[PDB]
């Protein structure tokens, strides 16, 4: 039985301005860095660093909708969003089509989300307003 | 501030296959679906399963090492491995690290892990046996 995500691993072409990003811009805690990779943690996610030749800088356009987001309080949204947009880093969707929602991008274009609300938030909500088709279990 | 995850979005490239692997094949919950997507929960993991025509079927050798591991208890492991070998799916990398792991991709080439053990197991593990220019915070 799978019990939840126990890491997320993120190739990445340069490893210190990948550990800068999520660990002095997004806040992220550090744990060890080597030569190939590095840990750190939010909250209970695992995330891992990996240093990859193959990992190219994508532009959103080029890549698919495969994204991470990363769970934030109403309180927290609106002022982290501002100093992600004051600070320069690059988005990637401006419509907000799955509720309180901002869209950016690491250094090698992964994408990544800030997100104010969880799965049962979400379905409540779209049980208002359903996307087309929509099929509740 | 970052709390976690909120949630994995994974393009793919047809709902219905994607929907059987991840919740018939792999037992995940399915809460909802609609003509685009569908949200499935795992444990406090979130994912949701994205309709993406951007979405390309794509061999292990042409991604890059970015990957999404799940949680197994050691004593379920094997069963697990076995289902998937049953099953056909394809391996894209043996285990050589700590811990138990298996690697397989899911319909679309995006590649997956069954882990078991924690950060703090691996930190652990590392601090005994550091990777090279490893360094601790
Ligand atoms: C399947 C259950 N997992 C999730 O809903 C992850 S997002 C999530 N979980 N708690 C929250 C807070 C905003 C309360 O947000
Ligand atoms: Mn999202
Ligand atoms: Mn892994």
């Amino acid at each position: 039985m799978l019990s939840g995500l126990n890491h997320l691993t993120l190739a990445v072409s340069q490893l210190a301005p990948s550990v800068a990003f999520y660990q002095q811009l997004l806040g992220m805690t550090l744990h060890a860095r080597w030569d190939s990779g590095a840990y750190l943690s939010c909250g209970d996610l695992w995330l891992c660093l990996s240093l990859d030749p193959q990992r190219r800088v994508t532009p959103p356009e080029e890549s698919d909708y495969t994204h991470y987001a990363f769970s934030i309080s109403e309180a927290d949204f609106a002022s982290f969003a501002a100093r992600l947009e004051a600070a320069g880093v690059a988005v990637w969707k401006l419509n907000r089509s799955e509720g309180a929602s901002h869209y950016f991008l690491d250094p090698d274009g992964h994408k990544l989300e800030l997100h104010v609300g969880s799965l049962a938030q979400r379905l409540a909500a779209c049980r208002e307003q359903p996307y087309k088709g929509m099929v509740f279990f």
